[PDB]
């Protein structure tokens, strides 16, 4: 199948709620090595979000059952083996996405908006790995999330205006990552305050017909600053 | 493995909404060659109904998309090929179930309630097959569906109470088969009305354990009779 056929197959698969098929089609599109259109990039992202989310949901269900069962019944052992099967599937999905990002999408992106999108995607899929990782692997996946988000962050600061919704959204998510995952509330507040203040300083340049694209997110930054400051 | 372990896996899979896994576990249970408990029989039925139902839904969606006017020859060919992909999956699933029924479940059944349950399943999965068939295979799967439903129906009238949920569910599925697959409103209405009337003539045969299931199916039979007579 050529790219036109694969994209149509992905759209059909989406309509039919066959997201493994959708992901396979968009994986093949990506592997042709060209920058993705906005439509193609959205199909890829939606496909893998659904595939990984189904496995994450199953994993959470089995883990909850495991925690509730009596610790010497075979139901504890069956849950363990089944949870491990789901974990390996989740890891394989994440590794496929991470390989697409590292081999094709990130290096070939020629616009900063695309590059930020793909680096945030990389951070997200390392976070999915973190949720099922154990031992020293876990700290590693966390660090890899941090690094990818940090890279997206730096690009957004250098190539986008402070009121750009993409830059604001990244500052929101990254400061939250510092607060919740790295347990670093001082730095989280510093990041959010910096992004909020920098956009405040440029409010007078926005158009009256579209300023809410920015101020909505600015409000969330300030909201978090308030919450975290009270603790 | 142990049956208990495979059933535990099937219940975990069901909770996780992983119905391909659930069906595989219950297929393995069935292939041990022993009569299933009511619990195992219901897990098998639920698993494969979920598995086949997902593909039937997808097939309907793609057939609907295909119905639309499409000027691009390549898109139209992709819709046709994707529908055919789903149809081949459906056929594989139905053939697996029909093989389990023919090789294990129907011949080893020692009580009429199970015999009826499995003959009803055989009717259902030949009906599913018929929906994606063509040519003479179409006629053959439709005839096999009808024959299995009819065998089930004769046994159920002899051996089960008219409010038993399996006898009522058989009447529901068989009458809907007449209406939707055979295109015979007369036969569909006759069957559904007989089953509904026979149930309400014997309310003393209801019981606490199955009351809700019985009355739910009686209401579906009633709804269909009202629609088909309109």
């Amino acid at each position: 199948m050529d790219k036109s056929e694969l994209v149509q197959k992905a759209k059909l698969a989406e309509q039919a709620e066959r997201y493994d098929d959708m992901a396979a089609a968009m994986k093949a599109v990506t592997e042709q090595g060209h920058e993705l259109s906005n439509e193609e990039r959205n199909l890829l992202s939606v496909a893998y979000k659904n595939v990984v989310g189904a496995r994450r949901s199953s994993w959470r269900v089995i883990s909850s059952i495991e925690q509730k069962t009596e610790r010497n019944e075979k139901k504890q052992q069956m849950g363990k083996e089944y949870r491990e099967k789901i974990e390996a599937e989740l890891q394989d999905i994440c590794n496929d996405v991470l390989e697409l990002l590292d081999k094709y999408l990130i290096p070939n992106a020629t616009q900063p908006e695309s590059k930020v999108f793909y680096l945030k995607m990389k951070g997200d899929y390392f976070r999915y790995l973190s949720e099922v990782a154990s031992g020293d692997n876990k700290q590693t996946t966390v660090s890899n999330s941090q690094q990818a988000y940090q890279e997206a962050f730096e690009i957004s600061k250098k190539e986008m205006q402070p009121t750009h919704p993409i830059r604001l959204g990244l500052a929101l998510n990254f400061s939250v990552f510092y607060y919740e995952i790295l347990n670093s509330p001082e730095k989280a507040c510093s990041l959010a305050k910096t992004a909020f203040d920098e956009a405040i300083a440029e409010l007078d340049t926005l158009n009256e017909e579209s300023y809410k694209d920015s101020t909505l997110i600015m409000q969330l930054l300030r909201d978090n600053l308030t919450l975290w400051t009270s603790e």
